[PDB]
């Protein structure tokens, strides 16, 4: 029943629309999603789909029921000047937009009208698979069931749950990320499998199914990822041996010179944002 | 397969894992498992024990009650093993020998001295066959018979990816599938500790940080695009990602994860060579 | 035993450290004791003196007054010592090694040449014993009788931790626990520093940091948790421990820890290897 | 005091170990305690109630049973809590501040909006205090009389080390012994790590890595000399010891903890500001 539009078709109503559509959550038809540019790819891969297209905002905001911002941060304040007076009462603005706050979306909607419902969230692109990664945090007007209805919505494609608005900037560092320091960890890990001798393509399944299987492991155990470490590394064996050299180089350090990373340019362009 | 008894040599952690992966799949009922060990007080035989598997301390009962025969003890107790069952082989068992590094060869030279023709698989496994996600590899022997080889995908497919390769990868899939989870728990305990820093709970940071990599594996694993695609797909321009791989870059982040496939390979060829020269 | 005696060949910091925390744990009056050293001036011998320990220059003597013989000399000297006191092991004597990486084989070779079946037991301890909080592990020899053992586990865990071990486990044992302390030192000297660095007076500094460092330990000790989960307990999101923490991850802390362990056994089993050929 | 009652605002991590080592040494039984968390459904607030303290979700009902009023909670949440307790502090109540960086003045501030003379003493403290071995300092507020620092004294010494400092040290203790049982927790993982890569069982390994570390700490308590001297007597020449203590000088071990307590120290330090600014 319910009617989902996107402002902004690209990456993210991308994996949003296909991670719904594939939960059998919402039909294809009743997302609709505009871009000033009709002849985009994400558009042509949402089309596709039988998402509707449009590149008119105002006719995703009058379609929606709960209205999805999946544009670029600096773009945020543009599109609501746009459609700030196309929100009505119904509407649950939910902003993807990395960095950009509740109190910046709420103060544009309020000078229309004078209650917005607005929730905001960061996921990551693995919801294209169900296997996203989400946080939310309630605005000033969201209701107690707007809350309840879009973690149910967003736990359809991966894990869901509220979270403290100021803990959203180090969600981007850890889960937003994330997926890209994964996918450059198998690249490395499978030129690793090829230096030792094995086809490409067997390296890049194994280090990806090991990576699969492990993080299952430790969400599906009550142990501390040092006692499943334990568990794998025998005594004088190959693990160990390996551990070895990745803590020689700092390994860890640069997983969490990352998330820092990551984090601490989130705030900075929000910071920018505000100045502006 | 109702009728085929399974028995483990070795009651640890990765008969554990298997029992448990074979056992949640349906595949096995537990009661047609059976494990031995010389020590019952062992946290992973009590585990065994409340799945309903069946354990004794003598390795010939294992042997007398299995058609498909698991080693899993350490790597330097399969020739012991082999020397205290080889006379107690029949003619229905298939070995599987899970041990890393150890050759077919070597099996089947220890065992041919008490029957001729014993049929001999050698695998590589992890332990996320715990949760049915595992990686396994297999290599069949000098007398197993087409059927063997496609009982034993069956089985451990059952428990996650399984494929057939020549076993001279093996000690290579061992550096990186074997040895894979160790990186990947090291990985996710760093990437929460960089949660904590920046202001997560540890609880929170842990759950994000493992469903991001599992939800990014997935998404490599079901998709026809190169790694670098996905990931170009992340970094927005001017963004948060690209600055994050920027710091990842400027400390070898990739050179690190190569050396320790590398590592874990090599170790595991030199102490086979160890081995053979016992 | 309360009857039984104990002697020490080689009258330096371990016989001073073992005779100290033997006595002050009272499982051992001091004139039980005897301690041989060809230099009866050192400070060590000095020290055992005023603790009411017998001292003599004569090995002989020692070995005559001893039913448990512990050879404390340096591992070169080993040799040596088993030569000149060999012809006077009776039947009652247990010999302790405490020499690092010197094999229960060499000793018992050494031995039997003067008279079949040496009861032999080789051990790794460390300084601390002389508080009362060793670490020990112990290998039995070929013609050590069961209570051999017993009898030597009952008095070194009167000073300490003391476990059965495997002989091949002890160079490994050196690296950590027998080095161990030194690693400690340096630590503390350098938690002093920071603290220091930071304003605080040196002895308080010292004082903190050492109870700091013993009250984690004891944590540990105490804990079913693992040590990253006791770390993690400390570390509050953004707070003064998480950043502390990465930097020392960002200097290879961790590694440098292995590699110091690694060095130890490596250069244990090489001095080893050094006598054997020699 | 026999009759003492003793409060916590804040049924956490620290509530949970100084009373379970208060309780431990026996200067309070448990029913003397009581502590306040808004959720009640904690796992410490179980621990607690197991051990036999007093639970309620109501910090004022805290306030009032309490004669020592311990504050655990997160530091930005202390000045939400003195805003709600303050009225109901009594000439009776000596409140002690266990939140790192928070100020005497800062909290003498927003109790003197209430009360005059509120009686405030800040400390810093450690986890370890669990097993009896914490390392804790406090200072003394404007108002606290000359018996409330002894009391507070005598109470804190029972859980281990405590003395009395200038409250411009604390920061730097928070660095040293607040944050030190997370160095050593790391520590004693890596030491296991490499005792693991030479050969030993992870138990072992971590058991005797835990004992190496708890003994030397203990010996430089009870010593006169220097660290440094302690090290030298680990050292023999040649040997296994200075070959390891060389490879953690190469990778400038000491500047790592000393980075780690300045960086402890400064964090402290810059959220206070941030605090002080809000
Ligand atoms: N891609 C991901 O997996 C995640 C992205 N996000 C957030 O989602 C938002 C979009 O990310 P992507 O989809 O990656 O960027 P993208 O650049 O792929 O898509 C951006 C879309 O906005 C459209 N657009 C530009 N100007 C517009 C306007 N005036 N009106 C309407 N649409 C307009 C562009 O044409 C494009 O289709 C960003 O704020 C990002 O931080 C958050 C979580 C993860
Ligand atoms: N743990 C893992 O994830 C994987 C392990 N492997 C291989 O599996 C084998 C076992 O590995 P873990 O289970 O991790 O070792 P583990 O040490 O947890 O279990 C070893 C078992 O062998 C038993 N055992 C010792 N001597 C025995 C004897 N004479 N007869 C019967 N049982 C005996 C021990 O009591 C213990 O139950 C090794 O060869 C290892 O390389 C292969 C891939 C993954
Ligand atoms: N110091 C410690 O905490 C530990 C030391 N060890 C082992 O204990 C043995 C000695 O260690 P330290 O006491 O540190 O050495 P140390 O050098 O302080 O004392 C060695 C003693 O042997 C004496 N000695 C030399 N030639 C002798 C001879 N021909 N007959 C009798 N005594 C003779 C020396 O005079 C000196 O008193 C070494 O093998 C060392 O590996 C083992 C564990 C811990
Ligand atoms: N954990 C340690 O070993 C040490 C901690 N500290 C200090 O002790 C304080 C707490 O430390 P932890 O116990 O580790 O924190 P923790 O987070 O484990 O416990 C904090 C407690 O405060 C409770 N709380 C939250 N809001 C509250 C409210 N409005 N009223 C009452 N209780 C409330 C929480 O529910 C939780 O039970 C911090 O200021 C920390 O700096 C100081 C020295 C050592
Ligand atoms: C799975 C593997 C054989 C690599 C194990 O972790 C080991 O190190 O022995
Ligand atoms: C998901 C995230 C917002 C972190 C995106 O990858 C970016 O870098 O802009
Ligand atoms: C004990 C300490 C206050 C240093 C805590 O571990 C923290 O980091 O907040
Ligand atoms: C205890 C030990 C044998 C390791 C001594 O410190 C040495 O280096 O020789």
């Amino acid at each position: 029943s319910m009617s989902v539009g996107f402002i902004g078709a690209g990456q993210l109503a991308f994996a949003l629309a296909k991670g719904f559509t594939a939960a059998g959550v919402l039909a294809a038809h009743k997302i609709m999603a505009s871009s000033p540019d009709m002849d985009l790819a994400t558009v042509s891969a949402l089309r596709k789909m039988g998402v509707k297209l449009t590149p008119h905002n105002k006719e995703t905001v009058q379609h929606s029921d709960v209205l999805f911002l999946a544009v670029k941060p600096h773009i945020i304040p543009f599109i609501l000047d746009e459609i700030g007076a196309d929100i009505e009462d119904r509407h649950i603005v939910v902003s993807c937009a990395a960095g950009v706050t509740i109190s910046s979306i709420e103060k544009k909607l309020s000078a229309f009208r004078p209650a917005p419902r607005v929730i905001r969230c960061m996921t990551n692109t693995p919801v294209v698979v169900r296997e996203g990664a989400t946080v939310y945090a309630t605005g000033t007007h969201a209701q107690v069931e707007d809350g309840r209805l879009m973690e149910q919505l967003l736990s359809s494609v991966g894990f869901c749950t509220e979270v403290e608005e100021d803990l959203i900037d180090a969600v981007t560092g850890l889960s937003g990320s994330g997926p890209a320091y994964a996918f450059t960890a198998l690249d490395a890990l499978a030129d690793g499998g090829v230096k030792m001798g094995l086809p490409r393509r067997l390296a890049v399944r194994l280090g990806a199914q090991a990576l699969l299987g492990a993080a299952k492991m430790l969400l599906h155990s009550e142990q501390h990822p040092g006692q499943l470490k334990d568990n794998v590394s025998s005594p004088g064996g190959a693990t160990i041996h390996a551990l070895h050299v990745l803590e020689s180089g700092g390994f860890r350090s640069l997983l969490i010179n990352a998330v820092e990373a990551s984090c601490i340019r989130t705030r900075e362009l929000q910071s920018m944002a505000d100045q502006e």
